[PDB]
C-alpha cells in the first residue's frame, strides 16, 4: 500500500535501532564529506562539485550536532589503548558526565573486533541500574565519543588498594556483581571480562559494570563460538583461555569463574593465580585444581573458601552452570543485612563523601593534555575510513 | 542557542522540505554512496566491503519502499528531447494523472549540464504560483531523475499557433499571461532566460503556465546574473544573453521581456522575427535587430502591437520593462474591455480545451519512438561518484 510504505519508511527513519535513522543518515553524510574533502580527491569534478554544494550545509550541521567542544573537560580519570575517559561538564547544560573518547585510527590500526558497537548498545539500552548509562554518542573524523554517567565512587581496584576488605563487604560486592552479571546475561551476553577495573561505584557506593568491549551475543544454545581467547590474565577462565581454533565453544560460566577470582582477591589481597610473570599466571590457571591454595590466614570464613572454590573449578562442575539461583542460594551470601531482590536498596559498606559534582578524590591522578595524537593519513584515493563508524551517533534518535 | 534549541533546529532540519539535509536528501546520500561504491574493484577496500555488506539488506528495502518508477503506469509519451521524455503517467496506487519528466543521469553527466535541474525542481516545487507548473514528486534511481508534475491538457502555445492564425485579442491575452507569469518568476528572484511557446502550457481551463525552468538563475544583489553557456534555438533569446557567450556578461531581467516581444511578433506574424535557415543565421539577424526587424505590408497588425513588439525588441538600456513590469502593463496594446491584469487568470480563456477523459492527449502531437539504447556508465576502477550531482533531488509533498 502507498500508505503502509510511507509509514514503514517513516519508522525506519525514527527507530532508535534503525540502521537508517536520522543519527545514521546525518552520520552517513557527515562521513562522506569528511572522506571526500582532500585536495587529491577534489580533482574529481563530482566530488569537488558535491562538496561545494554542501559546504555551507555540512558546516551548519556540524555546528548544530553534538561536538567535542560542547564539553568542558574537568579532568582525565582513565586511559587505555584506543582512548581515554574524562570527567566533563557540558558547557550548555552544566551537566556533569564521564565522556569516553575512542581513537578511530587506533581501533582501525589493528583491533579486529568493532567492539564499540556492543558497548554502545548495552550502555544505551540496558536500562539496568547495574549498567553504566550511555546518554550521548557522537563522533567526528578522529574520535568516537561516549557520554556516560559519572561514577564518583571510583572502581573496585581503588577500593581494594585503600582497604583490607572484610567479609561483610566482600559479600556485598560479590552479590552486586552477581546481580549485575545476571542482568547482562539476561540481555543475552557473556561478559568475558569481569574485573574490579570495570566495577564502578555510584555516588551512593553501589556497583555498576562499565566497559563492555568484550561482550558477545549468546546463541540459542546460550553458548559462544570463539577461536581467540579474550579477557584479562588473572581473571580469564580455563575454558576461555584454552579456547582454540579446534572449536572454542563455552557458556556463561566463564563469567562466574571470574567472580570467584574477584572474591578471592578481596579477601586475600592477592589474585588466586598471581605469578612472577603473566605467563606464570597462565600455567597456574590451567592448573587451578592444584594451584588454588589459601594462605595460612584464620579470617577467611568456611563459606568464603567454599564459594571461591565452587567458582574456581572446571566448567562442568562450576557453580553457576545451573543458573544464577544456585549461586544466590550459597551459604557465603547468607546474612542478616540484605536480601538479593532489595540489595541495591540497602546502604553500601563504603559511601563516598563528595565535595562537588566534579569530585574525583576516588580516582587516581593522571597527566591531562598529552598533545593531539596522530590520526589517519591524508588519503590519496578514496579510502572511506569514516564508513565503519556510521550510525554510531546516539543523539537524534535515542530511546526515552 | 540552548541545547534544546540546537537539538530542535537540527531535528526540524530533518523535516524541512526546503532543506538540503531533510530526511529524503540524506537518504539519497546513502542510496547514492551504495551505487558509486558497489563495484568489485572498490570492494577491495574493507571500509567499503563492510559498509556495503552492512547496508545491503537495508538499502534495498529502502529503494523498494520509496517512490520508484514502476509506481507509475505510462499512459503515453507527450514530450521528448533534452535529457529525457515527458510522459503522461497515472499513479498505480493513487490512480492520479501526472506529467512525469525524465532526465538521463548519464546524458547529463556526459555533456556537462548536471545542475540546471536544481532551479527547475526548486521553482516548480515551491513557487506555489498559478503561473508555474507544479511539481508534486521528485524521485530518482541510478539512471534517471524523475519530475512528477501537473499535466497541462491544453497543450503548448506552439501547438496552438500551428492550428490557428492567432488574432490580436488572443495574442494580447497570452502576452498578458506570460508577462504576469514571468513577473512572478522574477518575484522569486529568477531571470528565466528561455521564454518560448514550447514551455508555455495551457491548463484544462486554457490558462497559461510556464514549464521547463532549467535555465533560470538567482539574481545577485543588484538583480543581475552573469553566465557563460552555449545557446540552443536563439529565436527567442535576447541580444544581451547572446553577447554573453563566456561569462563576460551580466544582464538584467529585461532579457525575458525581449523574448515576450519575440513571442508577440510570432503570434501576429506566424514566424519568428529573426528566423533564418541556420542557427548562426538567426543569431546574426538577432544582433542586427535594429535593421532585421520588419513587419509585412499587410497592416493587419495594429499600431499598438507594432509599438510593443518594437518596445520589447530593442537594446536592453531602452527596452520596455527596464523600469519594472508596471510600464509594460501600462502599454496601450493591452488596453482592452475584456479583462484587467489582477483578474486576468479568472477571465475565460480564448481557447478552452474540450477533454474526453483525464488522459486526453488530443492537444499533444504523437511522438516518434526513441529507438535509443541510452548508454550506461562504465564500471569504475576508482571512485567516480556519478551520483553526487543528483544527491538531494528527491522531494515528496504532503
Ligand atoms: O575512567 S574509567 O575507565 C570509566 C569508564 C566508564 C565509565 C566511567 C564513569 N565514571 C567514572 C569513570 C569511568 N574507570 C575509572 C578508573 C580506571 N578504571 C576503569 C574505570
Ligand atoms: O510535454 S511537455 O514536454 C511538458 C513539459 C513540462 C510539463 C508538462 C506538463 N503537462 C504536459 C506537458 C508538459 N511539453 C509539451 C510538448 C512539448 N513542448 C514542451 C512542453
Amino acid at each position: 500500500s502507498f500508505e503502509t510504505r510511507f509509514e514503514k519508511m517513516d519508522n525506519l527513519l525514527r527507530d532508535p535501532k534503525s540502521e537508517v535513522n536520522s543519527d545514521c543518515l546525518l552520520d552517513g553524510l557527515d562521513a562522506l564529506v569528511y572522506d571526500l574533502d582532500f585536495p587529491a580527491l577534489r580533482k574529481n569534478k563530482n566530488i569537488d562539485n558535491f562538496l561545494s554544494r554542501y559546504k555551507d550545509t555540512i558546516n551548519k550541521i556540524r555546528d548544530l550536532r553534538m561536538k567535542a567542544e560542547d564539553y568542558e573537560v574537568v579532568k582525565v580519570i582513565g586511559r587505555g589503548a584506543f582512548g581515554e575517559v574524562q570527567l566533563v561538564r557540558h558547557k550548555s547544560t552544566r551537566k556533569v558526565y564521564a565522556m569516553k573518547l575512542l581513537s578511530k585510527f587506533e581501533m582501525i590500526k589493528r583491533s579486529d573486533s568493532a567492539f564499540f558497537w556492543e558497548e554502545r548498545d548495552i550502555m544505551a539500552f540496558a536500562n539496568s541500574p547495574w549498567v553504566v548509562q550511555l546518554f550521548y554518542a557522537f563522533q567526528d573524523d578522529r574520535y568516537l565519543y561516549m557520554v556516560m554517567e559519572y561514577m564518583p565512587g571510583g572502581d573496585l581496584v581503588n577500593l581494594m588498594s585503600n582497604y583490607d576488605v572484610p567479609e561483610k563487604w566482600a559479600r556485598f560486592y560479590t552479590a552486586e556483581v552477581v546481580l549485575a552479571l545476571d542482568a547482562i546475561h539476561s540481555m543475552g551476553f557473556i561478559h568475558r571480562d569481569v574485573k574490579p577495573d570495570n566495577m564502578l561505584l555510584d555516588k551512593s557506593g553501589h556497583l555498576k559494570l562499565a566497559d563492555f568491549g568484550t561482550c558477545m551475543k549468546m546463541n540459542k544454545e546460550g553458548m559462544v563460538r570463539c577461536d581467540t581467547a579474550v579477557g584479562t590474565p588473572d581473571y580469564i577462565s580455563p575454558e576461555v583461555l584454552k579456547s582454540q581454533g579446534g572449536d572454542g565453544y563455552y557458556g556463561r560460566e566463564c563469567d562466574w569463574w571470574s567472580v570467584g577470582v574477584f572474591l578471592y582477591e578481596m579477601l586475600v589481597g592477592d589474585t588466586p593465580f598471581y605469578a612472577d610473570s603473566l605467563v606464570g599466571t597462565y600455567s597456574k590457571i590451567m592448573n587451578h585444581k592444584n594451584s588454588l591454595t589459601f594462605p595460612d590466614d584464620n579470617d577467611i570464613s568456611k563459606e568464603a573458601k567454599n564459594l571461591i572454590c565452587a567458582f574456581l573449578t572446571d566448567r562442568e562442575v562450576r557453580l553457576g552452570r545451573n543458573g544464577v539461583e544456585e549461586i544466590k542460594r550459597h551459604l557465603f551470601f547468607k546474612n542478616d543485612q540484605w536480601a538479593w531482590e532489595t540489595l541495591r536498596d540497602t546502604v553500601a559498606p563504603v559511601v563516598p563523601d563528595l565535595s562537588s559534582d566534579i569530585d574525583t578524590s576516588n580516582f587516581d591522578d593522571l597527566e591531562e593534555d598529552k598533545g593531539e595524537e596522530e590520526t589517519f593519513p591524508i588519503p590519496k584515493a578514496f579510502v572511506g575510513n569514516q564508513l565503519p563508524f556510521v550510525g554510531f551517533t546516539y543523539y537524534s534518535n535515542r530511546r526515552y
